[PDB]
């Protein structure tokens, strides 16, 4: 009967109407993470009038479920969300979805949900932080010293990819990383003693994380205080809060998995209520007392944020070059005229790898443009992500690199890495942030990367070895499916350039990016330099490369497989068909282009063939006939394997030849055009 | 220079004469591991002419670009692979490729390359061997009591998924798995000091795993022998062998990271053989005494399974009923007439939905078929995959279930749970095996199922809530290029049925499969039972449901979307507008039909119309239009999702009117038809 006691439980009934009124939802983890919640907000930093402050303490909620928990807070403190919005949990259209969306709801940092992202999302707002922090701040100045609170639970420690961005955070001695797991011995099958007995505790040790246990967290917000203070000393381990709470506390069925995932009965209910002081004939109760100790934390908050503003203005007198670069980063704008770093190349210049070409774009971009910072997953002389003369992203204690560093060694931790990488992203301050592996291999990472998708983060992955192309290592490595499944993910520019002018405009792409991340499909075998190629003409996302005016047949290609379409037009020439080349180097920016600009690359009135050596799905979206690789590849190397499956200049050839032929006395209009 | 010590060498160079000659391939972990390759071979009871002896021990390579190790210990144990293959490593067409395939590769278990995956698959076999051995062996009848073998190296445990599947083995006391770590300290990043410095082993403590250390594992065989007997006093836990190497052991370049994955200079492979007393002017060796010793090996374990042939011969005269279930399972073999166990449904039924029907399914054909188990990713009662009656699979001493169940808690693992069904599939036996999540989340399996696929392996994905049908838990749930993903791997069928005979004709063919993984796309949402459904047309993969001898359109859907277009049919013929339906609940199943009976459901003359709430991907080999989804979700209640976006039978209606008039006046052929 306190006034935190009191604020604990509006949170709590909060999160049950909110299921109630919907019939939908999940009652049991925000009512036994209450008492949490209210302790950890109350220790944060954040103003609910700038959800943007650099500054700012991050909350995560990786057991997304728990959203009526995080909806309740939000709504307490005054961010633009209210009782009203709450009333509308999981009804279409409104700003409280079933799991939390970071482009629909204020205050919700990252898309969470898919078990397992939001700690992985933790870290990389730490990371970025740590980066950040050792890049700008000076003595007397500590322009970020925030840190990143993360709650999860069984289901999140489960998950494979929170393994992997533990270990790495624990390496990484991310020391502002304070993450509490919800110990309640319940999932959806039952106990956790059916599937999950190891000693969780035992292993984040092995991390390299510290740990603080809170044996009652269903009533003990001292402790759980507490354990955040402790945690604040710990300067070089990220540590694990042990919440041992009861799922659904208070409930009837509390500490049952029935209290999981289905709104509570509504003469439990009542008893809550009457329990706790509140009126059982009444929902969405937000007594003014609550209120009112909220908003003195948000005053006292708000203080802090205009202090740190003077704090900036100072920075920016003392530090003029830091200064005026930190504005810029937190206006969201690049660096001007950036982009004439971006090498350019002629039709004069050798053969190169796409893999080499970006090496040297980030080579000469990297030092121009200090908000890009990448890595890969232990495959960096492969694909050749990072640049000569920098320092890699470690602890200075290590020997190995620091915190100012810019290049992240992930280890064999694709999921992680993708999931990081959106935590960078969603930090903010312009992070363009990039990660490299095998195009076969970010399908590992496909969880992070739909939710990269969805939350509109501009994160890149540098995807080398993209097809057949890769030769000996064989099919375990060679995509076929990857490209049409991430090219049908809604949001996913997919770039496959062709050569160095190509590879220039993927990266003026994925680094102006704001809302839509990207995939750089990029070849281990070199390439030739294409005439007709340009970063200008690469930007539309689709070009015509060879302009044929009275084309018999136009051949549509990506990557590797457009130095394959010209040799096939010479090859046709001889055959006498008269074909046009279109490099549709990325599928997205292409489709958003105009209407007329579009059908002056895939006209009206002639056949469209398609050559690219991964699955044909997709392609009919620019084409009639498309000649692809649908079945798995092949051991040995890479051109007797494009020869074995006859993509060659006269394979190409036989199948265009073919095409005419099959429409010779049809009428063709553009693949462009649709009934609806 | 025992015969011991000659073997080991002519191990290494076997391996390092074949990278050689390819110029490709992995040198340094070969080398590393030859030691403990001898010993673990000498250990385990296989036969090299009878590879499907169903008691054989099991070796797993899960670092499988050491796969040259493999292929030399499987040439110099005369199974059929022999040095004229090595000298084809990495060549195309041979059976020596880069990487293992179990289809190509005479005693590969299962496809390795893809980190993490083998491990898993280890835990999988011996999953399966411990339901094997407790469903059949008897007093004095050991009918299955082999072990499994599995190395694995620093990349396997960074990757998450052998997190995922090393908690679940702990957990699950698995004593006859028995685990080896390549400890060389050294990635292709360079050193473990810059990514991966946990505590490995008080890692695997923490999973409730036995550790035995080999501290000299380049040189001290008598130690991982002894290590090996240390395992197998330990019934009640995995164990994890910690084999401290050297990379590239004996190479000039050993202990470096240029040695894991190129092949060595010429020079340094002459001083590796003149120090191992090797002609430095021959490669490919293979010393009699080293044949004579290994084919003493190979003719004791023939004697053992000789042993084991009279040992199944007295079991079956004792167990009469017992022993022709097992001989019938090791012929491949289900039992006579089981399908007559499937449910049939007729259109006065009620509605159902297909995760409902799809228990129904279960619950009458796992009293039919003993070679079914499955399990789900902590979604049981969601997805419904536990059938009433049976008992979970737990060490007995858990008290929770016995080794002869049959439903596995796979706990919130869905990627390790995929590695495992493939396992569990390697194992043999016949076993046809399960795993249930929701559509959306098999996604975070997408390494294992695409290996699935690759290995041929009959897995089965439960794959519930497979669109915006399943509401409120918003867009972080819901399906969008999920069945484009798979559709596009090779040799995946994806089944969506859409009532109670299609749900029956999905597990016919899931059930019935030996070579081709399955993905049963289910709803939450009841689906009425059909007029024109059958067993025996859902089984040709795409059938006419409704037939319209006049038909202005055909519209072709799947699952949910076949209801809605048959409610579509009703508006268009108060429109003038004849239609037809088309069912197409698996694509690969339909595409494998003969090409007449493709043509008599999709023939030529009248406009195509395909429906599905997903993503168009793949949808032009099958219609000259598409109605999907290819945006993102939403939360709210599933019909008036299907409202917002226009998935009503007035909606259809429209887009179906729109494509007859499109196609006025043209003329319209099959989408079967191609140019080439
Ligand atoms: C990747 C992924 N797999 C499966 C699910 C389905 N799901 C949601 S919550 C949940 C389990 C909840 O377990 P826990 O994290 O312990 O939550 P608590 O019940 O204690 O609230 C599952 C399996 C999911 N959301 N994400
Ligand atoms: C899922 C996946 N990601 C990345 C790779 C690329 N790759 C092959 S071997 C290897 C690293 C080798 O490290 P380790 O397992 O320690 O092997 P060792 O060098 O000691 O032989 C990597 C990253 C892969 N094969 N699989
Ligand atoms: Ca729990
Ligand atoms: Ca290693």
């Amino acid at each position: 009967s306190s006034v935190d006691q009191k604020a604990i439980s509006t949170i709590r009934l909060l999160a049950v109407d909110a299921v109630a009124a919907a019939n939908s939802g999940h009652p049991g983890a925000p009512l036994g993470l209450a008492p949490a919640a209210h302790a950890v907000f109350k220790k944060m930093r954040f103003n609910p009038k700038d959800t943007k402050w650099i500054n700012r303490d991050r909350f995560v909620l990786s057991n997304g479920h728990a959203c009526a928990l995080l909806y309740s807070m939000l709504v307490l403190y005054g961010y633009d969300l209210t009782v009203e919005d709450l009333k509308k949990f999981r009804q279409l259209g409104s700003k409280t979805p079933g799991h939390p969306e970071n482009t629909d709801v204020p205050g919700a940092e990252v898309t969470t949900g898919p078990l397992g992202q939001g700690i992985c999302n933790g870290v990389g707002i730490a990371l970025a932080q740590a980066q950040f922090a050792a890049t700008y701040n000076k003595p007397d100045f500590p322009i970020s010293d925030s840190y990143t609170y993360v709650f999860l639970g069984d289901g999140c420690l489960m998950e494979g990819v929170s393994s992997e961005a533990s270990s790495l955070a624990g390496h990484l001695q991310l020391g502002n990383l304070i993450a509490f797991w919800d110990d309640n011995k319940i999932s959806i099958d039952g106990s956790t003693e059916v599937a999950f007995t190891e000693d969780v505790i035992a292993r984040y040790k092995s991390y390299g994380w510290h740990i603080v246990e809170v044996s009652d967290a269903d009533t003990d917000i001292t402790a759980i205080a507490a354990a955040i203070d402790e945690a604040k000393k710990v300067t070089n381990k990220p540590t694990l809060v042990r919440l041992t709470t009861t799922i659904g506390f208070g409930s009837l069925a509390q500490g049952t998995h029935g209290v999981h995932g289905a709104p509570l009965k509504a003469d439990d209910i009542k008893q809550l209520k009457t329990k706790w002081g509140f009126n059982p004939e009444e929902s969405f109760a937000v007594p003014a007392e609550v209120t009112a100790s909220y908003n003195e934390h948000v005053a006292e908050n708000q203080k802090i944020q205009q202090q740190w503003n003077e704090l900036f203005a100072a920075y920016k007198q003392k530090y003029p070059e830091l200064g005026a670069e930190l504005q810029r980063r937190l206006d969201g704008k690049l660096p001007e005229n950036w982009d004439k770093a971006l090498p350019v190349y002629t039709p004069a210049d050798a053969a190169v790898a796409t893999r080499k070409l970006s090496e040297i774009v980030l080579s000469k971009i990297i030092p121009e443009v200090p908000e890009i910072i990448g890595g890969s997953a232990d495959l960096t002389p492969s694909n050749l992500t990072k640049a000569k003369g920098t320092v890699d992203f470690q602890p200075a204690a290590t020997g190995l690199g620091d915190y100012s560093g810019r290049y992240i060694r992930y280890g064999v931790r694709e999921h992680a890495m993708g999931a990081i990488m959106n935590g960078i992203a969603a930090f903010g301050a312009n992070y363009k942030n990039y990660g490299g592996t095998f195009l076969n291999f970010v399908s590992y990472a496909a969880g992070a990367v739909r939710l990269s998708a969805l939350s509109e983060f501009p994160i890149t992955w540098v995807a080398t070895h993209d097809s057949i192309g890769l030769g000996e290592d064989g099919p375990t490595h060679q995509p076929i499916e990857t490209l049409a499944h991430f090219r049908a993910t809604p949001n996913i520019s997919v770039w496959r350039p062709a050569d160095g002018n190509e590879t220039s405009a993927a990266y003026k792409s994925a680094i102006e990016s704001t809302h839509t991340p990207h995939i750089l499909a990029l070849t281990r075998q070199n390439l030739p330099q294409l005439e007709g190629s340009s970063i200008e003409k690469a930007s539309k996302g689709g070009y015509t490369l060879v302009q044929q005016d009275k084309a018999d047949i136009i051949i549509v290609a990506t990557g590797s497989e457009v130095s394959l379409a010209v040799d096939a037009l010479k090859v046709l020439e001889g055959q006498g068909i008269k074909a046009g080349v279109v490099s549709l180097p990325d599928q997205l920016t292409f489709d958003k282009q105009s209407e007329e600009y579009k059908l002056s690359v895939l006209p009206d009135g002639v056949p469209i063939l398609s050559v690219e050596v991964m699955s044909t799905f997709g392609w009919s979206k620019y084409s009639h006939q498309q000649f692809g690789l649908n079945r798995f590849g092949a051991s040995g190397k890479a051109p007797e394997i494009f020869k074995l499956f006859e993509f060659t200049p006269e394979g190409v050839a036989e199948r265009a030849a073919k095409t005419v032929a099959f429409y010779k006395g049809k009428d063709v209009v553009s693949p462009l055009r649709s009934a609806f």
